């Protein structure tokens, strides 16, 4: 499912991400935009052999099991395919563990390079929230 911007903002709000660990909702929508272009089915393979999965491009070396990343830790205790669902609940639950891990949203490279320090409020403007 390719989400609409305001559609994704409402689903992320319902799931408790607005101001989760201090990060306002616009940060999360910006991160989804640049990590996956709002597409739940996005996957991208990395040089170390791990793969990033879903709307927030969660990585198989640490967070989910895909059966082909040697020494994967599977900290969200889910198969990575669960992260490609039209229902974003597993992606949101795992993202909450990731953002709690110490480095905050700097865990997402597209957030640090394209969202951090910009006016992220623009990502939810015009939405009925």
């Amino acid at each position: 499912k390719v989400f609409g911007r305001c559609e994704l903002a409402a689903a992320m709000k319902r799931h408790g991400l607005d101001n989760y660990r201090g990060y306002s909702l616009g940060n999360w929508v910006c991160a989804a935009k640049f990590e996956s272009n709002f597409n739940t089915q996005a996957t991208n393979r990395n040089t170390d052999g791990s793969t990033d999965y879903g709307i927030l491009q969660i990585n198989s070396r640490w967070w989910c099991n895909d059966g082909r990343t040697p020494g994967s830790r599977n900290l969200c205790n889910i198969p990575c395919s669960a992260l490609l669902s039209s229902d974003i609940t597993a992606s949101v639950n795992c993202a909450k563990k990731i953002v709690s891990d110490g480095n905050g949203m700097n865990a997402w490279v597209a957030w640090r390079n394209r969202c951090k320090g910009t006016d992220v409020q623009a990502w939810i403007r015009g939405c009925r929230l």
